[PDB]
């Protein structure tokens, strides 16, 4: 059918999202990963610049989304987060999106409270020796420019495939014609080798690097280096036996190096808090596996298996010679390890297919999870109370979840209920500088976050209409909050008490052969009831209203998203990234786009978005640091009116 662009992404079964990550998007060009989750109902970003965004779900953040790429993990190294988990995907280079909302799944690894997002890549399907070559260009405003290509071949015996990207902007105007610090600049190049010796057995092994830059406004530094380093190999077996469906074992190890600095993307501003140049390296270094099998009868399906990960963190800093205005760049001092986390899980996932209307999942997995602090002195420098002590927790988790098809329509309806435990991560134990009161750092005494949570709702596959809406309520018992206080900000880590619940509805309507409409809508919901306040970074109402006419070879579509005030905030509370400080406005916001399949091979699109060229921010966009320039609290704006124009290649 006629090529479209795609503006917002509904709900397969409403709690499980699929998506071609290939597809054109038109709130914007994506970028990275965290701009192509903006499409579906449920997700906000929190603004940090031209890209690297930070993806928010139902109101939660960071390690409460379980972010895998091709079953494996990639974690950041900023101690800032300037580097989310989505900053290393480009997703047009992936094959498909598969987002689990909830904790509603065990197999996939620990923690994921919030949900689950697996981006992966589909191995190759070749007959006879074959090659194929997808790509594309996109050009728009303010220069950017990005280039994508992936290319493979082999036979029915195995396959090479190569995949990279080159893309970049510069700074962005807002609304106000106000430039924002917001240059940015990403590469990938990856390589995947698979063997298919026989129809029922693949081996692949996977490698690729990255590099990339980024200015972020609102903060003292920029991110000058974003390396990754990544290798994978992946087994799978087919049919073993009549019961025994597949096994599966994977191994992957990933490896961030990041620089940030007050100097290779901007100046030193001699009246702030860094007034000489200045320069931090983190590394992040990450080594997992999986294995898992699947069995097969009667109206039962089993899946069973274990995981396990480590990764380490390390850090080194400049000097600036005071006296002697000498610079000594990071990277002339030895790398000092600051953490190792470690984990170990098994699980098992059983779904009962109860007759052919009616279905009952029930997971569960046991984790052992620790830490070690490595820090051997704190920043003058400080002994560090905690010095190469550890620690570690037994978590449980687990669901059940009903499923039912209606006799009379195409309609299903579920209902669940999981709970889920999370061991702290890196930023909640060792970012902030103070732990709960009377504790020695956050270290020892912050708690595993442990939420227990109703999720359900329904979908609705009719011939012109096609309806969903999946809501949640929730419980988190030692929720990990972030507080703030101005030497500096300063941060303190406790654990509270919240209450949460919302949800997403949406529906499409095809009105005439051309004409199709759609609409969504998305709320979130949070309570800290140990202080009797909202929580902070809570994203507001949101709806959008799109339009498609399609025609032949051509399509056109427009695009509303109003969202509503937000006034249930926490001043000076929030996370590792950013903190709530003033109630932010309302906007709507306006985009149109286009496509023309012009030959089988060449698809071309454009679109223009923010029409009407507004002015405006978004409530969980990065608030500015204290002791710079640029104006505190203020969130960084949204782009203003921007155009593009794409062409997509396939051979
Ligand atoms: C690797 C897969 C193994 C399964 C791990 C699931 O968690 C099991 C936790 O129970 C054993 C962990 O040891 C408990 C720690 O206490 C030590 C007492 O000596
Ligand atoms: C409410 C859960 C229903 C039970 C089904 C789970 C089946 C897993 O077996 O395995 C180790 C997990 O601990
Ligand atoms: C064959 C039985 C499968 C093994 C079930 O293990 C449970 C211990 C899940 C709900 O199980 C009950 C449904 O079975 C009823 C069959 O009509
Ligand atoms: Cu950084």
């Amino acid at each position: 059918l006629a090529p479209s662009v795609v503006t917002g992404v509904a709900q397969s079964s409403p709690l499980t999202i699929v998506t071609n990550p290939k597809e054109p998007r038109q709130p914007v060009p994506a970028s990275d990963g965290a701009d192509y989750l903006k499409t579906i109902p449920g997700f906000a970003v929190i603004r940090n610049g031209g890209s690297n965004g930070d993806p928010v779900l139902r109101g939660m953040f960071g390690s409460r989304l379980n972010i895998l790429t091709n079953g494996g993990m990639m974690l950041g190294a900023c101690p800032n987060r300037m580097d989310a988990p989505t900053s290393y995907i480009s997703p047009e280079t992936y094959d498909k999106l598969t987002v689990i909302k909830g904790p509603q799944t065990v197999l996939w690894g620990p923690g994921a409270s919030a949900g689950t997002i697996l981006f992966e890549r589909e191995p190759e399907r070749f007959g006879e020796l074959g090659s194929r070559v997808n790509a594309s260009l996109l050009a728009g405003s303010n220069g950017r420019f990005d280039k994508v290509l992936d290319a493979a071949a082999g036979n029915r015996l195995g396959y090479l495939r190569f995949t990279g990207n080159h893309a970049q902007s510069d700074d962005y105007e807002d609304g106000a014609g106000n430039t924002v610090p917001s240059r940015w600049k990403k590469w990938n190049g990856d390589v995947a080798v698979g063997w298919t010796p026989d129809e029922d057995t693949l081996i692949e092994l996977t490698a690729g690097k990255g590099d990339g830059e980024a200015r972020y406004a609102g903060r003292g530094m920029d991110g000058s280096q974003f390396k990754r380093e990544s290798l994978g190999l992946r087994f799978v077996k087919s049919n073993v036996s009549d019961v025994l469906e597949k096994v599966e074992a994977q191994v992957y190890y990933n490896y961030a190096d990041h620089i940030m600095d007050n100097f290779r993307l901007r100046t030193p501003d001699p009246s702030s808090m860094m007034p000489m140049p200045m320069a931090s390296q983190v590394d992040r270094r990450t080594l997992g596996g999986r294995l898992a099998a699947t069995w097969r009868w009667d109206d039962f399906k089993l899946v069973t298996g274990v995981d396990a990960m480590r990764n380490e963190h390390r850090a080194r800093g400049s000097k600036y010679d005071m006296m002697t205005d000498y610079y000594t760049d990071a990277d002339q001092f030895p790398w000092s390890k600051d953490a190792v986390f470690h984990n170990y899980g098994a699980f098992g996932e059983l779904t009962w297919f109860a007759a052919e209307r009616d279905r009952l999942i029930g997971g569960l997995r046991l984790d052992r999870a620790s830490v070690k602090d490595y820090r051997q002195t704190l920043k003058h420098a400080m002994a560090n109370p905690t010095a190469n002590d550890t620690r570690a927790d037994t978590l449980p988790s687990g669901f059940v979840r009903y499923e039912h098809d209606l006799a009379d329509s195409p309609t299903t309806l579920y209902a669940g209920l999981g709970h889920a435990e999370r061991f702290p991560d890196y930023w909640e134990l060792f970012s902030p500088k103070r732990g709960p009161n009377g504790s020695v750092n956050a270290f020892d005494k912050i708690k595993p976050e442990k939420t227990t949570q109703l999720d359900f709702g329904l979908q609705y596959n009719g011939d012109k209409l096609q309806a969903w809406a999946s809501g949640y309520v929730g419980v988190v018992q030692d929720f990990i909050l972030f507080s703030y206080r101005e030497m500096g900000s300063s941060t303190q880590a406790t654990n509270v008490d919240a209450r949460i619940m919302g949800g997403e509805l949406g529906a499409s309507y095809q009105l005439t052969g051309n004409w199709k409409t759609d609409a969504s809508l998305a709320y979130a919901w949070g309570k800290n009831s140990s202080d009797d306040r909202a929580l902070p970074q809570i994203p507001p109402l949101e709806a959008r209203f799109g339009l498609t006419y399609e025609e032949g070879d051509w399509s056109a579509g427009s695009l509303w998203r109003v969202v509503a005030p937000q006034n249930r905030i926490a001043r000076d509370q929030g996370n590792v990234v950013g903190k709530d400080f003033d109630k932010s406005a309302g906007f709507g916001v306006f985009s149109l786009n286009g496509a023309y399949r012009v030959t089988r091979n060449v698809k071309l699109s454009a679109g223009v978005d923010n029409l009407f060229d507004k002015d405006y921010t978004e409530h969980l966009n990065k608030a500015g640091d204290a002791g710079f320039g640029f104006s505190a609290n203020e969130t960084v704006p949204e782009p203003g009116r921007t155009f593009w124009t794409k062409v997509d290649f396939s051979f």
